[PDB]
DNA sequence: CGACGGATCC
DNA sequence: GCTGATGCGC
DNA sequence: GGATCCGTCGGGCGCATCAGC
């Protein structure tokens, strides 16, 4: 069945106005995403913080339009040291973070430009392109170790301000998070190993799924669709993109959106509204 | 990884 | 510089 | 035999390299 994201709730449960909008988007090729008119959707969306994943683009090769967004002038980029054309993350902010760091503090996992940490006054933001388990599950065991190191890095993130984890976590937590869970329990992103790791992220850090807290039984809500067999036209997809938040932030949670109409990638943009 | 084809199931 | 084959990873 | 279970195949994209010119 198709999916129409409910209208934006730009007010919290206590009637407080959204002071912060964050947009996360796996662009599957930032230079391609821009030629495909992706920055135009960002302009219309006017986010305060824009997190991008799978940039596939080093810093010296970023298109000049990216350095022309005035409401997103604070830009921070991370790419693999060896694999050019692979992975890559980005954080564009209206206001300068107090602190910007890269990696989960672990050499085995900090080589593929997958994590940017940005400390703001009231919260700590973390964008992530989590390792894929791969065709045939070749990189599953690596994903399992990444999960362990990520869980630990996040739980002890130095200080005590709430956490907003955003990005491509590369798993569909439960069966409601993908069209075909039965034929994908042995396919990357639906292995029980990965699904349990997400569960442990939630219990250990701890964190909550913004979208699922608001929409616990909303089906067909996906963020990724294979380009193959035009899976997007039939909404056969997976929710791999999320905003996970400390429970301290749930009183500030106005909404968590899925922008199913925005094109440019095999992923759709997600958006969080927060009243801080 | 969605689609498909074969195998099995009551 | 520019394109197309080839390879690799989603 | 309609419905379900499950393994195999073939394929959309982006970007890198390299050759040729």
């Amino acid at each position: 069945a198709l999916y129409e994201d409910p209208p934006d709730q730009k007010t919290s449960p206590s009637g407080k106005p959204a002071t912060l909008k964050i947009c996360s988007w796996n662009v599957d090729g930032l230079r391609a995403w821009i030629k495909k008119k992706g920055l135009d959707w960002v302009k219309e969306e006017a986010p305060d913080i824009l997190c991008l994943q799978e940039t596939k683009c080093s810093e010296n090769k970023l298109p000049a339009e990216l350095q022309e967004l005035p409401g997103l002038s604070h830009q921070y980029w991370s790419a693999p040291s060896d694999k050019e054309g692979y992975s890559g993350v980005g954080l564009l902010s209206r206001q300068a973070p107090l602190k910007v760091s890269y990696g989960i503090g672990d050499e085995e996992h900090d080589q593929e430009g997958r994590v940017i940490v940005a400390e703001f006054d009231s919260f700590v933001l973390v964008t992530a392109y989590v390792p894929d388990a791969g065709r045939g599950l070749v990189r599953l065991e690596y994903r399992q170790r990444w999960d362990e190191a990520f869980r630990k890095f996040l739980k002890g993130l130095a200080s005590r301000k709430p956490l907003v984890l955003c990005g491509d976590l590369n798993v569909a937590h439960e069966e409601i998070d993908l069209r075909n869970p039965k034929g994908n329990k042995k396919n990357a992103g639906f292995t029980p190993q990965e699904r349990q790791g997400f569960g442990e992220l939630l219990q250990a850090v701890p964190l909550a799924d913004s979208f699922r807290h608001l929409y616990p039984n909303t089906p067909y809500a996906y963020t990724f669709w294979t380009y193959m067999m035009n899976a997007r036209s039939k909404n056969v997809g997976w929710r791999l993109d999320y905003f996970l938040l400390s429970h301290s932030l749930l009183p500030a949670l106005c909404d968590s959106k899925i922008r199913s109409k925005a094109l440019g990638s095999d992923h759709c943009p997600i958006t969080l509204y927060l009243a801080l």
